[PDB]
């Protein structure tokens, strides 16, 4: 459970995030793919990008960044209510795309990396712990549907 003053922090980077959520979603997906080259692999479209301009140029990329940002972005915004809004995320990366947990960590650390990058003076240490709450919390309770669904990683 985060405080509302948490959330408060969470939304307000949020908001600054989405000021460019295109080109955040960028700089996480190939933050990512780069950390921890193994994520990529889940991409069959996304491996014929060799380096951070493909990367960047690939539209498909951008598309599918602002996708998974959106689908976070309406996450966080609920507070923790989401149960509506992560069943068919946890559906997908569960049953479809096989997303284990570890993975879900690394995209995490990458979106908390952006952050920092872009944000610094609005991501401070408490805006940091509060970020870092909620993704632990939506990685806690997807990985609860993911059991649900039948998936152990
Ligand atoms: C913040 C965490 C994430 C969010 C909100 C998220 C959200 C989404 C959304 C909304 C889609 C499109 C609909 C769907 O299939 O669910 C999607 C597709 C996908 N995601 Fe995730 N995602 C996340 C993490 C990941 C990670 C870490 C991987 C791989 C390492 C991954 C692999 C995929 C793949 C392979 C697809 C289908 C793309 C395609 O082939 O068209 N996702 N993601």
């Amino acid at each position: 459970v985060l405080s509302e003053g948490e959330w408060q922090l969470v939304l307000h980077v949020w908001a600054k995030v989405e000021a460019d959520v295109a080109g955040h979603g960028q700089d996480i997906h190939i933050r990512l793919y780069k950390s921890h080259p193994e994520t990529l692999e889940k991409h069959d479209r996304f491996k014929h990008l060799k380096t951070e301009a493909e990367m960047k140029a690939s539209e498909d990329l951008k598309k599918h960044g602002v996708t998974v940002l959106t689908a976070l972005g309406a996450i966080l915004k609920k507070k923790g209510h989401h149960e509506a809004e992560l069943k068919p995320l946890a559906q997908s990366h569960a049953t479809k795309h096989k997303i284990p947990i570890k993975y879900l960590e690394f995209i995490s650390e990458a979106i908390i990396h952006v952050l920092h990058s872009r944000h610094p003076g609005d991501f401070g240490a408490d805006a940091q712990g509060a970020m870092n709450k909620a993704l632990e919390l939506f990685r806690k309770d997807i990985a609860a549907k993911y059991k649900e669904l039948g998936y152990q990683g």
